[PDB]
């Protein structure tokens, strides 16, 4: 148990440890890590996740106030892609300041309050500095730079974006030949995360990617074983795978047981059903006519469971993971699964009013949608391997980018908007100088990132911030140009759920008062 | 967790030991290193890697900052044959005076920028110093000097290379009377390494030579176981072994257990397929023929596985090991294995055009070729093993040379070069500062050598400097002659490997922030 | 040798220590403080000044921090009369508050810019709260007062004050009878200083209260021784013283030687001649016609011286100290001291023009004016002495008084002034959080008066803020009443300079930025 | 000579291409010239604003053009009457080096 400052002393200590190590690796002139290992050998690495994955201190109380960064942080690349390192760095710097005026006397409520309302503002601002992206050329344009510029990729991302929407379930399914594949297949994908972490499959990643499994649907949940067984046985015959997805499984037984148981065987894966009620009931039955159902088994009442067985759905693969799970090939006679979906365009017409179509439009475009399959190819799966790497990486970029845009990079668009919010005040003082804190909390990633190239980073700073649009300082080369048009940038959906975790983290600890530990 | 410079005292203290210990042995008036054991009764040696191999630190940081000197330095030997005693003391020597001036307060990533170009000039320098190597006399030259000039091995070499080419699979079979056998028999050889370390029957090596086995293939992978187983038964019856030889076998359960478971018983191997996709599977059908098949199995539808158972393949050996993997002795009535390369050849025929033809005269090589294996032959199994031992040996140092020739050895080559780039520079300063890094470290190997003679290392360093050519000093007489003439060398590839892997740690660490450990 | 903040919290640990001791005894319910003594039996006080005489840390950063609120919160009494523990509470406020932004990162430049600004306003309205005081009956309605209210005494400092009017050299001198006596002398009066603390005759015061002596005076010054021687022887021769008055004699020688030587023886013273150049020079020869001079020997040319022576002054007493000097009774030949001041008034006529008549009616005011002597009166020498100090305080009040008039007492002025400075800004931000933390300074008296009395300082301050005019909370009785008609008050003069000097080392506190001790 | 510590870092910019005998002798000189930025730097720090920012400004301005600390505002130096003799800004500099020659070329001391 430890109360006020002597709390902040050690959240602090501990988080500068944690920010410190990761923010290391930030920039184009970003630093190795040495990363002992278990089994001998360290790992000499330079990725952000990694390297804070690996950070635990010996002090209980500087532990807790490190993953407390960690757990927040993470939330960045997890629904962005990126930005934990950024969180970890714009954590650092609000916690940091943030903390010093709260010794002072200011009102840790007020200085949060201010904290929170430039954040509300910049939102809104680097939103208004986000250029679109729409057509093929565009999310070409994007894919590529993500690829490190691999005219390729753009091309397949483009295309796999056309095949099946900007908004589709694009898979990076890894390569049998040479040539490169492509192809429409039937799926469905939905927010339902690994009853377990030990899932993965294994891867871990973190995705339990499982090879030609059976998926079993229950109503618911489942847881246980026995019862359932048976269934397983059936797955075982051988296918182987197994595969629960039933209501919560638981566980007690289954888951645990389954888871433990487983380891051994077977594978398984599961996984749960999505939404509730009627509705996780009738998407078992869709998920079933999907993957072959039968089955609801649971359913209621009716139942059924175982008777028835064993019936049951089989499926080619799956990858779920906490947040998702991609149902990557259905069995289901199409024409079957086509009448399900036709149906329910039929319930639709006798659907009344009142918004129960948005379901009735979000629940077809999952079976009248599909999966839109990658398959990367090369001549040695060596060349293989690394672009399956750069691919499935690039897609995840262009999905970001396609919905809130693309801001300028280099850590330019943060240290472009918080100039623009020079004059923005709140209800009081206190939370004018929780506003202050905020805004010179934003130029906390360019600052690193041009501290790992050598040069004196309140200069870059100084010059980057007065030159509106965006206009920025091009580290890869150290050259003050349009950052956008030199090809250096980053979706608009990180670069702002890297500033909404970092304050959302920093604002808990401001107004923190006790820590007990053993 | 260690930063900055804190992080570079412990690397450094305990690369200075790993160094300091192996460079101990390098010199014909190398010194011998009394290596405790287990079991009683000190191995007192003289061989570079097997001292290393027994080099860990009490301190966690230290031992970090040797452990990747070791894993790095590794891949010298492992691909140029030898270069790890060379690798740890030009390691050493470029992350000494490397992390001197980082300081001093020179940018990390220029300091490695013109410790990296230094590099690709020298590269470009030694193989202009090379003496190639094409001529039966050539490889007997060579081969004869490695065996510490017993004229018989390189008439051996020479007749294995002749027998199936300078780039062949070419066996040490031990003997079985006096006289010497050689003899090319059916066999495939390739690039995959064992599943699990402890693979190694047983061886141880580092190699799991199996006697008699039955190779199993599946397409795937695987894973477981139960368913396968058956196977185984077968293987048982017787044959063983047992072999399993499939997709990532894965392993959961196968592978682991198957491994553990183983041881017892039965052997198984494992091991893995190589290549992908319709590749690896094809190649699987052909090892298949090779081996005997039937099997595929896986595968795818167709398937087948177981148934168927239990059907397999046979065959006489296999010597499996990390980056390898040699099929001795094919059973597949070779006729059968004649239509084989047949088939492939018409393929060729209706190959269209673009590459494919690659594969299609790469592949047909293997079965196409066979081994050529060579039975040692003497009278006391005492002077039957060491003779084994030196051919051996001296088998490698040939398809090294074979490849990018032979430089002067003794130390020469790299102190030949990094005189003729006395003039060389960079994007900037601390680049050159780099450069000037890089060049005094080549001189490393050398005034090691001849410490170890007695005599003073700045005047041998000194004469053999400023002398164009081959011409060095010979420290086993210690006369300034011809290198080359004297028949004091080394392969360009080991002497390159070597630069090259020197460099690529030191890149790491120079440019290093944090070290993460218990 | 100690830096920034470590210097801080030295000067603020040892600045509530001396703040601590002495703010006890503030209020009518003031507390007892027991200082041991050299020679046994402890002074169980009550005076502000007496407590912190005896207060010397055993850290030398400390005693720095405290000696410092010691030697300028001097010169609040010195100048005013009172105000040393007040300047002590307040400096204490300043410091405390003022410090606390200053690690939050606040320029100390700005900080005490803002400070020193809401200062210069207070001042300004403190002297549009006082109520002025001419009459006899005002200086005799304060008079009293701070006699406790001893009828008697107001309407002797109405009598000296009227015999020689509200700016003359009033003197307090013992008693002889019952009666009381009271009697306009020839004297003098000047602010020079005794040439050596020592010199306190025883016483011591810290006065050389001599009686009968011979002022010397050389030209112247013185130284040585031887020449011268013578013267011585013268012275021786017775016367023785023996007394030497001379240019910086121274021383060588013488012064030383014377011283030483011275012781034984014578016385011586011285003492020192006033003034310079041919200013000094003729006061000399003014205090010598005034004391018999003769001498200037011284014076121139012329021368012377021584031659013248022999000759010499005479002079019933002299009272020096530092910052004045009282001659209290010459002996030239009244008559002869008339044709000074007329020499003079006759030469102001030959005097030109441009200020010289200044001076010229400045010090025929010393001459043609006198002191005033007051013989206390009792009957017990008990009875006697208690009065002595009663007055001889009184006096002190009234001259004080008569001046910048006097302010609602009880800690009421300072707050009720600082709330008309509620909406007041500076150059910047810095400069007003500075602002702030001298108004939430200015409530330090009162809220510790009430402390004393035992009932909570923050509704008192809270209700005495809110309510304009001298309104107060009478702590002698605890009510809420008009201050000024309750007769709880004190000058104008005290509460400024205690306003003033609080801040004067307050600011050079917050702008320190090392120290440097043994 | 332009005051403000302008002159120091007016003068060690024109000899930003200047060498000697060989290269430890090159970043000998160049170590002077960084040493010639060191009482503006600290000027401007005293005053609270970033001195890394102003060194690059005052820097890049021939001329006794420099930064006004006592209002902070660029303006010529010279013209703001904020200077300063040249025999100080001289005997400054040539004893900072004085010592600091003696210093870097001791190789022992001896105390008790």
């Amino acid at each position: 148990v430890k109360f006020g400052n002597d709390a902040g002393v050690k959240m602090l200590r501990g988080v500068n440890v944690l920010a410190d190590a990761v923010k290391v690796t930030l920039g184009p002139k970003g630093r190795n890590v040495v990363l002992d290992k278990s089994f001998g050998a360290p790992t000499i690495t330079k990725d952000g996740v990694s390297v804070a994955r690996e950070i635990e201190l010996e002090d209980k109380f500087e532990n807790m106030g490190a993953q407390m960064v960690k757990e927040v942080a993470s939330k960045a690349n997890d629904a962005a892609g990126d930005g934990t390192t950024t969180a970890t760095v714009l954590a650092q710097a609000i916690i940091t300041e943030g903390l010093k005026a709260v010794a002072a006397g200011m009102n840790p409520m007020d200085l949060k309050r201010g904290i929170d309302k430039a954040v509300t503002v910049a939102v809104e601002e680097l939103k208004a500095l986000s250029v679109p992206c729409s057509d093929s050329k565009a999310i070409a344009q994007v894919g590529t730079i993500s690829a490190n510029s691999d005219e390729t990729v753009g091309k397949l991302i483009a295309e796999a974006m056309d095949k099946v929407g900007k908004e589709g379930v694009i898979t990076v399914e890894d390569g049998t030949g040479l040539q490169d594949e492509l192809d429409v297949v039937e799926g469905m994908q939905f927010d339902r995360g690994y009853l377990s972490p030990y899932f993965i499959n294994k891867p871990e990643t973190g995705a339990v990617e499982l090879e030609s499994p059976f998926i079993l649907l229950a109503d618911k949940k489942i847881s246980n074983i026995r019862e359932m067984l048976p269934v397983l046985e059936a797955v075982a015959k051988a296918g182987k795978p197994l595969l629960i997805i039933a209501e919560d499984v638981e566980g007690e037984a289954l888951a645990t047981a389954v888871v433990n148981t487983m380891r051994g065987i077977v594978k398984v894966a599961a996984v749960k059903a999505p939404g509730f009620g009627d509705r996780r009931k009738a998407m078992l039955q869709d998920i079933a006519t999907l993957t072959g159902g039968t089955v609801i088994s649971e359913e209621i009442g009716m139942e059924l469971e175982k008777a028835t067985l064993e019936d049951l759905g089989q499926a080619k693969r799956v990858v779920i993971n906490k947040d998702t799970t991609t149902i990557i090939d259905g069995v289901g006679e199409e024409a079957a699964i086509q009448g399900r979906v036709a149906q329910i365009r039929q319930q639709i017409e006798e659907a009344t009013s009142d918004y129960d179509r948005e379901k009735l439009q979000e629940r077809v475009a999952k079976l009248a949608g599909g999966v839109a399959v990658i398959k990367v190819g090369a001549a040695t799966e060596v060349e293989m391997k690394e672009k399956k790497a750069r691919v499935e990486d690039a897609l995840h970029a262009t999905r970001a980018a396609v919905e809130e845009g693309v801001v300028a990079g280099g850590g330019v668009a943060l240290i472009r908007v918080a100039s623009k919010l020079a004059d923005l005040r709140g209800q009081n003082e206190d939370q004018n100088v929780g506003i202050k804190v905020a805004l010179r909390a934003m130029e906390a990633p360019l600052r690193q990132i041009v501290l790992n190239c050598g040069e004196e980073p309140s200069v870059v700073a100084n010059t980057v911030k007065g030159g509106d649009g965006n206009y920025g300082y091009n580290a890869a080369t150290e050259e003050y140009g349009n950052m956008i048009d030199m090809g250096i940038l980053d979706p608009t959906k990180v670069t702002r759920s890297a500033l909404q975790y970092a304050a959302s983290v920093a604002g808990l600890m401001i107004t923190t008062e006790c820590m007990v530990t053993d």
